[PDB]
RNA sequence: AGACUAA
């Protein structure tokens, strides 16, 4: 037993059994990361199990570190700076870090136990990592624990919370506003506002600042500096991307959730390409997770969740399902077996097994294009599978006329490393490298030979 | 778009 806050002294023997995969689907705020996880880690340490803990984002990693503080854990994330003795048997890293490791030259430790927090995360690297882990368990090589308040098949956006939540539907602004949304700024407590993009976040945060509001912006780009400010400091608004969707303990009073996102989609209407579709409704799991950032405190009884619109359950056209298979078809167990996807996530797209398997140098290029090139999975796969090497940028210029990239209505031109001026006209189109202007600048650098 | 940055 335990009291609130402290880890249970009793841990089920059942969960460490090779061949066992445990899904702990407790409601948000139940204590999965900060009470249950420490109990498992302590017990795995006593059993001398080679253990891996996986967080979706640096936010969840930072929450884990607070709960696991004092235990011999090797943190493999820039969210946590720590003395690594080298003799730790517990590793902690992000989901995508682990998939990256699985795809790279270096060998992953043969973990006896794997704990994945937020095991519903639909990031393609996360789905791929789940495929590998469930294959290790089936092979009797590991035991695994998948922790998630919203496991695959979840459709309720309003699950159980520690404290009552007032759910309110109102219109929520997507951009700056000058009038009409007084309810946003008249509110007394602390607000977490989810935004579909960093750009949209900048706009909104700007707008609240000129209303005398103390605003912390949170994203991949501002995490290191801004996250501790949400902990140790007092603030009015956190304007945040999905970096904060899971795990975060903001101690806030209100969530604002427009329930919108931009989604990458692979088109098959003609030549295959990726577009950024939307804004479209988030999935019920995301709406549930975002709402779950409040009503976490039993002593604080009038938390608010202000939302707009219904969520959308169907995400079969999202690129991540295909991209997860592209990654997984190129990961191998030490026995030589290619993993299959985690059970519940099979047949999300109708993809022939092993149809994304790349040969030799092609697999190395694929990885290079993602890790060094910063290119999406799909584009990286298209380039790699065509037999192009990482440094060969000719594909960026040899597409059909319809592939010409435009910026401010002008045909984008590239000056190459050799001083050639070429029109940017890639053989494969992925809107993720050209839609946002900063993404396009990066892709111009890539096409130039400067990455 | 968002997330990841390890060995
Ligand atoms: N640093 C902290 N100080 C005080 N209370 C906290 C802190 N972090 C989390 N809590 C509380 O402890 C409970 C468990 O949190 P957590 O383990 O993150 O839940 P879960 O991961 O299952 O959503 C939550 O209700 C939260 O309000
Ligand atoms: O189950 V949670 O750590 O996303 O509140
Ligand atoms: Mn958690």
């Amino acid at each position: 037993g335990s009291a609130m806050g402290e880890p249970d002294y009793e841990v089920d023997e059942d969960i460490f059994r090779k061949k066992r995969l445990t899904i702990m689907d407790l409601h948000p705020g139940a204590g999965k990361t900060k009470r249950i996880l420490p109990s498992i880690v302590r017990e795995a340490l006593k059993r001398r199990l080679r253990t891996l803990i996986l967080a979706p984002t640096r936010v969840v990693a930072a929450e884990m570190e607070e709960a696991l503080r004092g235990l011999p854990i090797r943190y493999q994330t820039p969210a946590v700076k720590s003395d690594h003795t080298g003799r730790e048997i517990v590793d902690l890293m992000c989901h995508a870090t682990f998939t990256t490791r699985l795809l790279s030259s270096t060998r992953v430790p043969n973990y006896n136990l794997i704990v994945m927090d937020e095991a519903h995360f639909t990031d393609p690297c996360s789905v791929a990592a789940r495929g590998y882990i469930s294959t290790r368990v089936e092979m009797g090589e590991a035991a695994a624990i998948f922790m998630t308040a919203t496991p695959p098949g979840s459709i309720d956006p309003f699950p159980q919370s520690n404290s009552p939540i007032e759910d309110i539907e109102r219109e929520i602004p997507e951009r700056s506003w000058n009038t009409g949304f007084d309810w946003i700024t008249d509110y007394q407590g602390k607000t977490v506002w989810f935004v579909p993009s960093i750009k949209a976040g900048n706009d909104i945060a700007n707008c609240l600042r000129k209303s005398g509001k103390r605003v912390i912006q949170l994203s991949r780009k501002t995490f290191d500096t801004e996250y501790p400010k949400t902990k140790l400091t007092d603030w009015d608004f956190v304007v945040t991307t999905d970096i904060s969707e899971m795990g975060a303990n903001f101690r806030a009073g209100r969530v604002i959730d427009p329930r919108r996102c931009l989604k990458p989609v692979i088109l098959t209407d003609g030549p295959e390409r990726v577009i950024l579709a939307g804004p479209i409704p988030v999935t019920p799991a995301s709406a549930a997770q975002r709402r779950g950032r409040i009503g976490r405190n039993p002593a604080q009884e009038d938390d608010q969740y202000v939302f707009s619109g219904d969520p959308l359950k169907n995400d079969e056209d999202h690129a991540h399902w295909t991209e997860a298979k592209m990654l997984l078809d190129n990961i191998y167990t030490p026995e030589g077996i290619i993993p299959t996807l985690f059970g519940p996530e099979r047949e999300k797209t109708q993809a022939i097994d092993g149809e994304f398997r790349l040969r030799g140098e092609q697999r190395k290029t694929f990885v290079e294009l993602m890790r060094r090139g910063d290119l999406p999975v799909w584009l990286s796969y298209k380039v790699a599978s065509a037999g192009i090497s990482y440094k060969d940028r000719e594909w960026c210029f040899t597409g059909e006329r319809n592939n010409q990239i435009l910026e401010e209505n002008m045909e984008v031109e590239i000056w190459t490393r050799e001083g050639e001026k070429k029109k940017l006209r890639p053989k494969w189109l992925d809107a993720r490298v050209y839609a946002d202007p900063m993404a396009l600048k990066d892709f111009k650098e890539f096409a130039s030979g400067r990455k």
